[PDB]
């Protein structure tokens, strides 16, 4: 992925854990050779695995919770590193903003030519309920979705309840999340 989500991930570890840990993290992934990442630079996505793959083992915590965590700092971060007024530019709700991602990551693209967005499907059973379908080139990010998810909630002070109702392991197309939001 683009250096920017490698970036997010190692000022979300140093912040949290510290430096050193970080440096250990960064030396267990075989990463030791990289002095810094490039937030405009495409990257191998084995090395965002990587990452997460070490801090697991670092941290003692599952990967996936890691995702989880991550997917609530990126809201945050980007805001404050950029991208602040493009997020602004999505909307002010939870539903306004999912429909506009798609949109959202083609200007992104149009700046950065090998970005790989997912793709997003809502389908609105009320006003206070959506199912999302969620598409992607990766493998094994829904639970940084669910993350995101909660950030977006976090963004527009509401409550939000996230639940996966079909995974692309039990065999699924895609997977697929019921959400319930004040
Ligand atoms: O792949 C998967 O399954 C999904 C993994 C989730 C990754 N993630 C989901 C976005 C998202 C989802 C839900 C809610 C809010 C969200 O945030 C909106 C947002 C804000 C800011 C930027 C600046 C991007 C940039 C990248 C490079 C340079 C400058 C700017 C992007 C998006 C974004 C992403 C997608 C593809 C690539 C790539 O392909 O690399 C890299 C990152």
């Amino acid at each position: 992925m683009y250096g920017l989500v490698n970036k997010a991930i190692q000022d979300m570890i140093s912040k949290h854990h510290g430096e050193d840990t970080w440096e250990a993290i960064k030396q267990k992934a075989g990463l030791e050779d990289i002095d810094f990442f490039v937030g405009m630079e495409a990257y191998s996505d084995d090395v965002t695995y990587h990452l997460v793959g070490a801090a697991s083992e670092v941290l003692g915590k599952p990967a996936e919770e890691l995702l989880i965590a991550f997917g609530e700092y990126w809201v945050t971060y980007t805001s404050e590193e950029g991208y602040g007024e493009l997020l602004a530019s999505a909307g002010d709700s939870l539903p306004e903003f999912m429909e506009n991602l798609d949109n959202l990551h083609a200007r992104v693209g149009l700046s950065f030519p090998q970005l790989r967005p997912p793709a997003f499907e809502c389908q609105h059973t009320s006003s206070k309920s959506m199912e999302l379908h969620y598409q992607s080139t990766r493998c094994g990010l829904a639970p940084m979705v669910l993350g995101l998810l909660h950030g977006l909630g976090k963004r527009f002070q509401t409550k939000v309840e996230v639940t996966q109702t079909a995974f692309r392991e039990t065999g699924e197309d895609h997977d697929i999340f019921s959400i319930k939001y004040e």
